């Protein structure tokens, strides 16, 4: 008839293949035609007799369009010709099938020649397979934003049906192709069957945790509540493809565990050709410097691996190194200062652990009938000699006195963990000052073990006080590297993997499930879930399973991922909000006279002054964004999908928590507001700050130590006088050796890097994500109010004045800065939680 133009532009599997892309009159394009992908109409304004929106007549793609419209790289064009029986309607949606046997990835599809319309945008981004191993047909919409009620009545069939679509039946074993999302339990972790079980975490109070994505796998002969190992199933387009092998950072880690880590063992087990330990500071650091001598023989297997190429230095070959990891200008710090050491509680790579002190001696909140008394036995006599002048009281009242307490978390799995065959930690305290440069001082650390029974006066508790000059300064320096392990081993399993990457996957799968493509808040939200469900799959497959990487280099070691479990109990939603996790912890206090309407207490806590812009920039965004689409309480309550969606991310998705006080509502705009600006500060500001600094300051495994093996020597006793003879072997006798060390330099290597595209706040995949004019002008003001703050992050940065910004390591805090570019930067706020 009146014929509609139409435009496809697709990208086969192969320029994002991994596999393809190492390699494991001409026309290819002309293959992708006649009888290969056809598609369909759907109308948004016509109807057929049941109501539901006409379509109309299968047309299989017509010419490949050998001219750039612009369209992307590996990017193909191609044109479709669909007639206009003028009572069909303006189209608002298509079916695609494809007869070909491999998918490709759809992009894009527009419509032009409407008569009387304009063109019709679809921003489709989705792997399209063969029909044949689909429920029945894809649907993609128009880039317009529509609430429920306000979906076309021609739209609402194919709307609200798509969604059972990506519900699935919850029952079978999930194939890669398979678009449904689903929850489950961490019941996928151990491996019973081979003699490594690990409890099944989530759908208890006595394990709680975030439940994730459904995979369906056929269960273990031993326990067949647990699923077998296999290869994780994401969603289908969870898994987010490149052209670029270094930027597959999932696929450097299936390398890492597979490949390497294998060879560094047959080098230090097999003929010891490099010791198991290390003897002195300078060889821990000649392997950024020099680099470890592994033979020719291990360096040829590492040298051609296609993934890991951007992470170390293979090539010397008789030499594996690299890289200086940011804590390198001064070498002798971070290592050592004592100023530095308090510096990065604040600034370093686990910066939201640390309270304010109200009262002293500190306190245990652990249970006196099952821990004990468990109060600190430092004294006001121990403080107060380094204070300077100060009393404990003076102090307590003009919020100088500080605390990283990690009694209470480390307590209850220290008989366990200290009765694994290669561990002996502590349950650290570590007071810190506020000096009048506005700097922390670390006034002492006190260091705990239950010691047999473990409800009695075991806690076992000694002081280590600051020293200089001696053995005392051996045995500050081994205080503050047990206060680290603790450190490490909270930051990892809870800092970073439970309150980014294990909790955000219920809410990912409930926008899938419960708020359409269409709708104003998935449009808002889903940038933030961008290979989130991807890398936790691989995460729960390589990283968090039973003798993996995060047990092999941790301190709880097979208690890791429960220590997350018994730190979930007390994960709050609303405590995740930066404002709010500020005021609990002691660092803010509410007020109105002042900037994001509180006072810090530590006004250069550099990282709270990254957070507070970057949290009222998003909240800013966030409520005009909801502004434009909620115009009312009653609006928030009339939506049919965000109800579901919330009440589901709540009690399937954190199931075992659906029962506190503090969760939520969704009847008002504020409500709304919040919800999604905590979310979109965990996606991306949060992880951020708590990712990408991890080999900046952890790549120098004598800052951030790992695994703690040893108590503090014993006195006149043969490992003391060691102690006094060489304290840099005392020291790395204590914490991570040799094959341990390369095992961590290399996983948060890798996950301290950005890829090439990324994404960062700011950013959208695509421009047109929305027909709202509006909404788009309210996001260039959103990611124009973030290049302002990145401009007050380096002048901070730059001010003299504010010292912990620098400190002795002279490491500007840039984890603060939206902007960064490929890999190894300590800058960088992505939209999501990416690595
Ligand atoms: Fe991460």
């Amino acid at each position: 008839g009146q014929k509609i133009k139409g435009t496809v532009v697709l990208m086969p599997k192969n320029v994002l293949d991994f596999n393809a892309i190492t390699s494991i009159v001409i026309d290819t394009a002309t293959s992708f035609l006649g009888r290969n992908i056809s598609m369909q109409l759907i109308s948004a304004t016509q109807t057929d007799g049941s109501g539901n929106g006409k379509v109309g007549k299968e047309v299989y793609l017509e010419k490949h369009l050998p001219t750039l419209p612009t369209l992307g790289a590996r990017q193909d064009a191609f044109s479709i010709f669909f007639e206009w029986d003028a009572s069909f309607g303006i189209p608002g949606a298509f079916y695609i099938k494809n007869f070909m046997t491999d998918e490709f990835f759809l992009v894009s599809v527009k419509l032009e020649d409407i008569p009387n319309h304009g063109t019709i945008e679809f921003v489709c981004n989705s792997w399209v397979y063969n029909f044949r191993s689909y429920k029945k047909n894809r649907i993609f919409f128009v880039n317009d934003t529509y609430l429920p009620s306000a979906t076309p009545a021609p739209l609402l069939k194919y709307r609200k049906e798509e969604f059972e679509v990506l519900r699935g039946d919850g029952t079978g074993k999930r194939k890669d192709f398979d678009r449904i999302y689903d929850y489950d339990v961490y019941n996928d972790l151990g491996n019973p069957d081979g003699g490594d079980p690990r409890p099944i975490l989530g759908g208890c109070s006595i394990y709680p945790y975030p439940l994730r994505v459904r995979t369906g796998r056929e269960r273990t002969r031993t326990d067949p509540n647990s699923e077998k190992p296999g290869e994780v199933y994401v969603p289908r387009d969870e898994n987010f493809g490149h052209l670029k092998s270094s930027d597959f950072l999932t696929y450097g880690i299936k390398s890492l565990s597979h490949d390497v880590i294998p060879l560094f063992k047959s080098a230090i087990f097999q003929l010891r050709v490099t010791s198991s330990e290390f003897e002195s500071f300078e060889d821990v650091r000649s392997l950024y410097e020099g680099g470890i001598k592994l033979p020719t023989d291990i360096l040829s297997q590492i040298s051609p691996l296609p993934a890991l190429k951007e992470i170390f230095r293979t090539d010397g070959e008789n030499v594996l190194q690299f890289p200086p990891p940011h804590v390198a200008k001064v070498s002798k710090s971070g290592v050592m200062t004592d100023e530095e050491f308090a510096r990065e509680v604040i600034a370093g790579v686990n910066p939201n652990v640390i309270r304010r002190l109200q009262e002293f001696p500190p306190k245990s909140t652990l249970d006196p009938t099952l821990y004990g008394d468990q109060t600190s036995t430092i004294t006001k006599e121990q403080l107060e000699i380094n204070m300077g002048g100060v009393t404990v009281e003076e102090a307590l009242s003009t919020q100088r006195l500080f605390i990283l307490d990690y009694q209470d978390a480390f307590i209850p799995y220290l008989t366990r963990i200290n009765s694994l065959p290669t561990a002996k930690a502590y349950a650290t305290r570590t007071i810190l000052f506020l000096k009048d440069d506005g700097t922390l001082k670390p006034l002492a650390i006190e260091l705990s073990k239950p010691h047999p029974d473990g409800d009695n006066l075991g806690p076992e508790s000694i002081v280590v006080l600051p020293a200089t000059e001696g053995v005392d300064s051996t045995i500050w320096l081994l205080a503050k590297a047990h206060v680290i392990v603790n450190d490490s081993g909270y930051h990892q399993l809870v800092s970073h993997w439970l309150n980014t990457h294990a909790v955000m996957e219920p809410f990912a799968i409930a926008t899938n499930r419960h708020l359409s493509v269409l709708h104003p808040i998935y449009k808002l939200l889903y940038p933030h879930y961008r290979d989130t469900i991807n890398i936790n799959g691989l995460a729960r497959q390589s990283l968090i399973n039973a003798d993996g990487i995060i047990e092999k280099s941790f301190l709880p070691g097979k208690y890791s991922i429960e220590m997350s479990s018994s730190v979930y109990k007390n994960w709050v939603f609303t405590h995740q909000a930066l404002p709010a996790d500020l005021v609990k912890r002691g660092l803010a206090i509410e007020d109105p006279s002042a900037p994001h309407g509180l006072r810090l207490v530590i006004e250069d806590y550099p990282y709270a002054v990254d957070g507070l812009e970057i949290w009222d920039a998003i909240k800013t965004w966030v409520h005009e964004y909801v502004s434009l689409y909620y115009p009312t309480d009653a609006a928030v309550q009339q939506d049919t999908e965000l109800q579901a969606w919330w009440k589901e991310a709540v009690e399937k998705g954190h199931g075992d928590l659906k029962e506190k006080p503090w969760w939520p509502k969704k009847q008002t705009t504020e409500d709304l507001i919040q919800s999604c600006s905590i979310i979109v500060w965990t996606a991306s500001a949060l992880h951020a700050a708590v990712n990408f600094g991890q080999y900046p300051y952890g790549g120098l495994i004598l800052n951030r130590p790992t695994l703690a093996r040893r108590f503090i020597p014993a006195e006149g006793t043969p490992e003391y006088d060691e102690m006094v003879k060489n304290p840099q072997k005392a020291y790395l006798r204590t914490i991570t050796p040799k094959f341990e060390t390369l095992i961590d330099l290399s996983v948060i290597e890798i996950l301290s890097r950005h890829a090439s595209d990324e994404i960062y706040l700011g950013e959208r995949e695509t421009p047109n994500w929305t027909t709202d004019k509006k909404a788009l002008e309210a996001f260039k003001r959103f990611g124009s109010k973030l290049t302002g703050i990145e401009g007050k992050i380096n002048a901070r940065n730059s001010d003299p004045s504010l010292r912990n910004r620098t400190g002795p390591v002279q490491l500007p805090y840039t984890l603060l800065h939206r902007s960064s570019e490929e890999g190894l930067t300590f800058k960088g706020i992505p939209n999501s939680i990416s690595i």
